[PDB]
C-alpha cells in the first residue's frame, strides 16, 4: 500500500568507506584525514538540526546510519512496502575537486549500499551514486546497475544542469540498464551570481528553483525524445509550482520550437510522461486546492509518496495527504505511481 | 480601464544620452566609442527577434524608441489611461565595471526619460533608472523622485538580490519619496552555475526563478517590516508560480522564523500587501483555473496588467484576461490594482 521514494540512510563513519576502496584510496581516509566538505554557510536553526529527534538512538550514531532503527522506526512502524533510498552521499557527484578520488567513492558507497543495506531487506531499494564524470559514472552504472534492487541512478542537483549534452551518456546508461533517474537536491545549491541568500530559511525557500532549471535541461536538450521511455524523480522540489513550469514552457515553444528542433512534444507532455515529482516536504493544502493542482497538472500519475526519513520535515503516510481525496487518488500517490515508475 | 505597466520606451542610439552628460562622460561616447554590452549568448530565432513586426517603422529607428509611433500604436490605439514606462535601461543598473559612468548614465537615461517622454504626454508615467551602488543610487531618486510623472524605483534583476541589507537605503528612499518598487528581467540572468542553459527557448523558461529569489530576499531580509508601506513590482516574471511560493516560504517559517526575527508577519501576508505581480506574459489559461489561482493567493488585490510593448509576446488588454471573468475582476487586474500601487 505505501512506497516510499525519499530515504535518507548514511555511512556512520568516513571510516565506513576504507573497506570498499582500493588500497591507494584508502590511504586518502587513513592517512591523509579526507572529510567530506558541504559548502552550506547555514543549517536549520533548531537543535537536531536536519533531523527528527527520535533519530539518533542511543550510541551517538548519525541518524540513518543504524540499519536496525531505519527498520524499527521507518519500515516496520510506518509500514512501507518498499523504500527507495537516497544516500546521503551527493558529496561525491557534486565534488569540485579531486574527481579521481570522487569516483571512487561512488563505487564504495553503491558497495555500502548493497552490502550492508539492500542485502540486508527485501523492502529497500537502492539508489546507484555517481561521479559527474559521464565516463566514470556509465561506468558506475555499468557496474552495480544490474543488481536487482537497484532501481535509481542518482543526479544529485548541483551547480549544472544534467539535461547538458555531455551527461547523454549516462541516461543511455541508465535506460539501457532499466533505471529511472532520480534527482534530489544537494546542499551546495547556490542562486543568481553564486549566492546563498543569507539565511537557511531563504535558500530553503529557493533551492526548488534548482529543480525547475533541471527539468527546463531536461526538455530543452532533447533528453526525452532520444530515450522516450526514460523517466525522471523529483525528489524533494515539491510540485505545486509544476503547472506553472508546465503552462511556461509550452507558451515559449509555440512561438520557438526551430530552435531547439530534436524536441517533437509539447513540454507538458514530458511532464506527465517522463517525469515524476515527490509530495515531501508537504505543506497544510486544503482537499479543494490540492485537486485544482492536480486538475492544473492533466494527470494523476504525476505525484508519488515519500517521508524523507529521517529529515526534521518527515512526512508520515497516514497523515499527509488530504482525507477527503478518493481512496484512487490516494493508492495511486501513495504506491501506483511509484511502482509503475520503478517496474515493482 | 487600463493602466499598462510595462511598456519599453528606448533610445534611439547612445548619441540621445549625449546632451544629458557631463563633458567628461561626453567624451565616452564621443571618443572612446562606448557601446552597451548585454550578455546573453542567445535571442528569439524569428525575424525582428524580440519585438513585434509593425514596430520598426519604416526609418530603421529602433522600435520603441519613436514617441509617436507609441503614441498612435499602443496609448491611442489600445486606449491607454495611464502607461508606466519602464524603458530599456537597465544595462546601467547591472553594469560589472565602470561603475562611475553607469551612475552619471542613469542620470541621462532619466533625464532622456523625463524631457522626451513623461513632458510630452500626460498618460505616461516613468520608472527611475539606478546604478546599483546605493549611495548613487539615492541621489538619483532624490533628484528625479520629485518629478511628479515618477511613480516607481526601477530595481533591474541581475544576478545579484535586492533584498540584502547593502541596498536598504533606496528602499528607504522609496518610500521617503512616496515611489513604489519595479522589477523587471534583465538580459544578463544567469542560473546555477552561473550558466545560461544553450539556448534563448531554456532561459526563457527559467528567468521567473530570479524574480522568485528576490521575493525571497525582500521578505527574509524584512524590507517590508522596515518599510510597511512600501509596495513592489514584479513586472513580467508571471504569477502563476505565487501560490507555491506564498505556501513555501510560510511552511517554512512556521517553523525556522528564529533564524529571521526581524520577519514579524506571515510571508503570505507580504505578497498580498505588498506585492504586485503583472500578468504578461499572458499563456492561455482556463476561467476556473485562472479563479483557482486568485483563490489561492488569498486576495484580489495582487494581480496587474501590462502589455510589453513592443516586445513580440505582448498582451493586448481586450485580449488577454479569460473571457468568462466578472467585469468587477477585469477591471480590478486591468486598472484598479495598478492604480492603487502608483497612487493614481
Ligand atoms: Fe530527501
Ligand atoms: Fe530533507
Ligand atoms: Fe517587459
Ligand atoms: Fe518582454
Amino acid at each position: 500500500k505505501v512506497i516510499d521514494t525519499d530515504i535518507h540512510h548514511d555511512i556512520a563513519s568516513v571510516d565506513d568507506l576504507v573497506p570498499y576502496l582500493s588500497d591507494h584510496w584508502k590511504r586518502y581516509i587513513t592517512e591523509y584525514n579526507w572529510k567530506p566538505i558541504k559548502t552550506t554557510p547555514f543549517h536549520q536553526v533548531r537543535s537536531g538540526t536536519k533531523y527528527r529527534g527520535d533519530s539518533f538512538g542511543e550510541s551517538k550514531r548519525p541518524p540513518g546510519s543504524d540499519f536496525e532503527l531505519l527498520k524499527k522506526q521507518l519500515l516496520d512502524e510506518h509500514e512501507i512496502t518498499y523504500g527507495v533510498l537516497g544516500g546521503w552521499f551527493h558529496e561525491a557527484t557534486v565534488a569540485t575537486g579531486w574527481f579521481e578520488f570522487a569516483a571512487a567513492r561512488a563505487a564504495a558507497y553503491n558497495d555500502y549500499t548493497i552490502e550492508q543495506w539492500l542485502n540486508k531487506d527485501e523492502r529497500l531499494l537502492g539508489s546507484i551514486t555517481i561521479p559527474a564524470d559521464p565516463v566514470a559514472a556509465v561506468r558506475e552504472i555499468d557496474r552495480v546497475g544490474p543488481h536487482p534492487q537497484m532501481v535509481q541512478v542518482m543526479m544529485s542537483i548541483g551547480n549544472f544542469a544534467w539535461g547538458d549534452p555531455r551527461f547523454h551518456p549516462i541516461f543511455e546508461a541508465a535506460e539501457r540498464h532499466g533505471l529511472a533517474i532520480g534527482m534530489h537536491l544537494s546542499a551546495d545549491i547556490t542562486f543568481q551570481g553564486g549566492e546563498f541568500l543569507r539565511y537557511y530559511v531563504a535558500w530553503r525557500a529557493a533551492h526548488p528553483q534548482a529543480y525547475m532549471t533541471q527539468v527546463i535541461s531536461l526538455i530543452t536538450n532533447g533528453v526525452f525524445d532520444k530515450y522516450p521511455n526514460l523517466k525522471v524523480a523529483l525528489i524533494e522540489g515539491g510540485f505545486e509550482w509544476v503547472p506553472f513550469m508546465m503552462n511556461r514552457m509550452d507558451a515559449a515553444y509555440k512561438g520557438l520550437r526551430q530552435e531547439t528542433p530534436w524536441v517533437k512534444r509539447m513540454p507538458s507532455d514530458y511532464f506527465r510522461d517522463n517525469m515524476r515529482f515527490s509530495t515531501q516536504p508537504w505543506h497544510d493544502i486544503s482537499a479543494k486546492h490540492f485537486l485544482d493542482i492536480i486538475d492544473m497538472m492533466g494527470s494523476d500519475k504525476m505525484l508519488m509518496f515519500s517521508t524523507d526519513y529521517p529529515h526534521w520535515d518527515f512526512d508520515a503516510p497516514k497523515r499527509t495527504l488530504p482525507p477527503k481525496i478518493s481512496d484512487d487518488l490516494k493508492n495511486k500517490i501513495l504506491y501506483e505511481n511509484a511502482r509503475e515508475l520503478y517496474n515493482l
